[PDB]
């Protein structure tokens, strides 16, 4: 299938950063055993050109995005482009190939550009220049350059580096100012980080990186907007998300390949994932017994509970019965668990009397991929499995009749899976403890004699929720009252619960806002849920020291591991349905002898949030996490990434304090380390909401409408940026730079015209690549701005329409009428200050003014 995309754009409110603190290509990249993983992810890719995907998906990015200084988009309909590294390359297309309908016009959401040109060392239609010199050509509205660097040696990046600085100084020449480009990195270093910052973000108004995932690489874009128009952008720790969510799935991908076979290998049972298989003679006219119920019952110990299969066929005078499946690393911890092998029963396979023809065995069998639930199960069983430790006892709940668990939790743990229906798997020959029981787990009264130390509940309250016509709260307060007459102490759930606003997964997931109910099409199935603060109150009852721990194990790829050493294919399209089917079905974890943590401030994007933490040592340091990643410590502080962050400690009663400023809306997580061996234990979580949306500002009792203007003062929250925008003929409008003047609360330097009463002002928000949506004001009180007699007055007219002025109800000269003269008392300003430069301005003498539009 298709590819996909990753992204961060520069959010005005992050910290300052420096180059040296972000991370860059690790030092263990080109090697052989790194070689050969990269290079088996490719053969195995199924995909059309990769130039193509990879082209158009972050073509579209660029055109999107939104200019604060315009109020509308960057890159223009049929703007000049230049190609660079343009490929002639071997398909037949003599060209690149999303050239052709990129001049048509025949992307989705791309208009068509003026003109497009061809450089690079090995361009057919174009002339071949190298990119590092100058050469005889134009100033472009566009630069896209895809040069690859060339490595043999891990010393080569000083010279792969210095190609990389050598090309983006001459697309700073290419471009003309106020323009765009593109550079792609192959391999992103600390010195291109340095050259970057000094250089060209200096130069430059706004950034944005892109990342498409096609084959298993570090590979890279950066995108450089309004060259050649001087401005203060520095590194962010936006920007150091990026990167170490970037890496790290390379990270953990590049295990995933090294451990699977070489292409078109030779299996004979030696690959940990591969193929076998057995065959048996004259069967089906008597019992098999002996080697035909020893050899098929041992294949099925060592495979496990994965797919199998038959076939039955004649061949040179001998009657076979074959079985083909495919191992996997998880079948290897089924196999130890066992004491010793148990039989089958060997009557379904011996009533055939029909011949069923073989087919040759394929080790990626399914290229359909795997469904969005498919992916779902995965990262809920990943998250388990990862979770339990050895020797640690788990009371299991829910467990379909097949009981997958007994791969995925350790050789050691006894466990036991208990339910309504009977299972199949054998029950007596497992070498530690192993039960089966059946019976309601929400009757009353059972618990009391079972032995557990981890609880799990896996999709099992959801559907017995609408089994007995209850909401997801009742059927939730029947499972706790339970686990706490239960004697385990770790309990992990999956709970019904959005965590953000109801939305319809088209055709995958359909929800009633109001009747809190699910409908999964797919399926037929229709579950409750219930609210993500009232599931926290829940716990505090029956729990007086439990903590709760809403983790989104989205964006990891450790399920992935799980997905491809079992063979099952992947698709990009499951994935993304996967990723947000986590969404509104998460994971809660909890800790029942925890202890409580308490939110005392006001957790609102941009306020201040203040953290009390009662009863550490002096010695003790707190660690908070978002999503996994760290970079916050009590230890280090001043480099946390958020800007405003204050962590006292206070002998006098044994209290810790926190004050946080929090720029991003994220959900933190808090970590403790408990002496000097640090053993770490599970605090709370807590959910910052977007900033508020209420303003509030002051207009002076008297104005003042002379050339120095009068001030206005306003107060917000300090994430919105006010900008000044005129609504005329079903467009938004920019006035003049230095008529509105924004600056530290947040204060107004405002001239004052009597334009202003007649045209209307808005106030938007601009500091992202949206424009408006959050805060939008209108100010009435410009509308209507009282205009003294006694006072001089300024003009300036709206448009050019037949405007007419009247002074105290007498007219005088039109306006905007073929051959306007100044009156004999009026002056000329120095400089325009209407909404467009082709609009004079005009000082006039104190009076009472009238405007009309003809």
């Amino acid at each position: 299938g298709d590819a996909l995309s990753y992204y961060v754009d520069y959010n005005r409110s992050h910290r300052v950063v420096l180059s040296s603190e972000l991370p860059q290509l690790p030092d263990t990249y080109f090697d052989g055993d790194e070689q050969y993983g990269r290079s088996l992810f490719s053969l195995a890719r199924k995909i059309g050109d990769r130039s193509l995907v990879k082209d158009t998906a972050v073509l579209k990015h660029a055109y999107q995005a939104i200019d604060p200084n315009t109020g509308k988009e960057y890159l223009r309909s049929r703007q000049s482009v230049a190609y660079f590294g343009a490929s002639a390359g071997h398909s037949g297309a003599d060209q690149p190939l999303v050239i052709e309908p990129w001049i048509q016009g025949k992307i989705s959401g791309v208009p068509p550009p003026s003109s497009v040109r061809q450089f690079g060392y090995d361009v057919a239609r174009g002339a071949i220049v190298d990119l590092a010199r100058p050469f005889p050509s134009g100033d472009y509205q566009f630069v896209y350059s895809d040069v690859d660097q060339v490595v043999d040696g891990h010393d080569d990046l000083s010279i792969s580096s210095g190609l990389v600085e050598s090309l983006l100084s001459s697309c700073m020449h290419a471009t003309a100012p106020g323009g765009s480009f593109v550079v792609k990195i192959n391999f992103p270093t600390r010195p291109v980080w340095h050259y970057i910052e000094q250089k060209i973000l200096p130069n430059i108004t706004s950034y944005m990186l892109i990342k498409p995932f096609v084959t298993n690489n570090v590979e890279l874009f950066f995108v450089a907007f309004g060259v050649h128009q001087h401005s203060s952008l520095t590194w962010t720790s936006g920007v150091y998300f990026f990167l170490v969510d970037h890496f790290y799935r390379y990270e953990t991908l590049s295990t995933i390949s090294r451990q699977l076979p070489s292409f078109g290998y030779v299996d004979d049972g030696s690959s940990v994932t591969g193929i076998e298989t057995i065959s048996i003679e004259n069967p089906g006219f008597s019992n098999m017994t002996q080697a035909a119920r020893i050899g098929i019952s041992g294949l099925c110990a060592n495979v496990g509970n994965a797919r199998k299969s038959i076939a039955i066929y004649e061949s040179h005078g001998a009657r076979v019965l074959t079985i083909t499946s495919r191992r996997s690393p998880a079948s290897a911890r089924r196999k130890s668990r066992l004491r010793y092998l148990p039989l089958i029963d060997p009557r379904s396979l011996e009533v055939q009397a029909r011949t069923i023809l073989p087919a040759d065995p394929v080790l990626f069998e399914n290229v359909s991929g795997a469904s969005p639930h498919v992916c779902l199960t995965m990262m809920y069983n990943f998250e388990v499995s990862s979770a339990v430790y050895d020797g640690d006892v788990v009371l299991d709940l829910g467990t379909g009749p097949e009981a997958k668990i007994l791969e995925l939790i350790p050789a050691t743990s006894p466990v036991t899976c208990v339910d309504i229906r009977p299972t199949a798997q054998p029950s007596g020959c497992w070498n530690v403890r192993t039960t089966f029981l059946e019976l309601d787990y929400l009757s009353d009264g059972w618990i009391t004699g079972v032995r557990g130390d981890i609880v799990t509940c896996m999709l099992s309250l959801g559907a017995a929720a609408a089994g007995k016509s209850m909401t997801f709260d009742a059927a939730f307060q029947q499972l706790i009252k339970v686990l706490s007459k239960s004697t385990a102490n770790v309990v992990l759930v999956q709970v019904n619960c959005p965590t953000d606003v109801v939305r319809s997964i088209k055709g995958y997931l359909e929800i009633d806002s109001t009747n809190k109910r699910y409908r999964f099409p797919k399926f037929g199935r229709d579950e409750p849920y219930s609210d993500m603060d009232a599931l926290e109150k829940i716990c505090r009852t029956a729990w007086p020291n439990c903590s709760i721990t809403w983790v989104p194990l989205s964006y990891d790829l450790r399920w992935t591991r799980l997905a491809l050493l079992e063979s099952t294919t992947l698709s990009s399209a499951s994935i993304r349905i996967a990723e947000l089917m986590y969404k509104y079905m998460p994971i809660m974890r909890i800790d029942i002898h925890g202890l409580p943590m308490e939110k005392r401030g006001n957790f609102i994007v941009g306020q201040n949030c203040s953290l009390v933490i009662p009863g550490f040592n002096a010695q003790d340091v707190f660690n908070c996490y978002f999503n996994s990643a760290l970079a916050f410590s009590t230890e280090d502080v001043n480099a946390a990434m958020i800007p405003q962050v204050s962590a006292q400690f206070d002998a006098t009663k044994g209290e810790w304090t926190l004050d946080m400023v929090f720029s991003d809306a994220g959900i933190y997580t808090m970590q403790a380390l408990v002496g000097s061996n640090a053993n770490p234990v599970s605090l709370g979580s807590f959910v910052v909401d977007s900033p508020d949306v209420d303003i509030t500002d002051a207009w002076p009792a008297q104005l003042d409408f002379t050339i120095a203007g009068t001030d206005v003062d306003i107060t917000v929250n300090p994430y919105y940026r006010l900008m000044t925008f005129v609504r005329i003929d079903g467009q938004w409008q920019i006035a003049n730079p230095d008529k509105f003047q924004f600056f530290s609360t947040l204060v107004m330097n405002v001239k004052l015209d009597i334009a202003d009463k007649y045209l209307l002002y808005y106030i938007r928000d601009v500091q992202s690549r949206d424009v408006g949506f959050y805060i939008q004001h209108p100010l009435q009180l410009l509308n209507t701005i009282t205009l003294p007699t006694n006072e001089d007055l300024f003009l300036s007219a709206p448009d050019m329409r037949e405007w007419a002025v009247k002074e105290s109800g007498n007219t005088i000269c039109i306006l905007n009428s073929q051959g306007f003269v100044l009156p004999q008392d009026w002056d000329v300003l120095t400089d325009t200050i209407s909404w467009s430069p082709s609009i004079p301005t005009y000082i006039v003498p104190p009076g009472d003014y009238t405007l009309t539009p003809l």
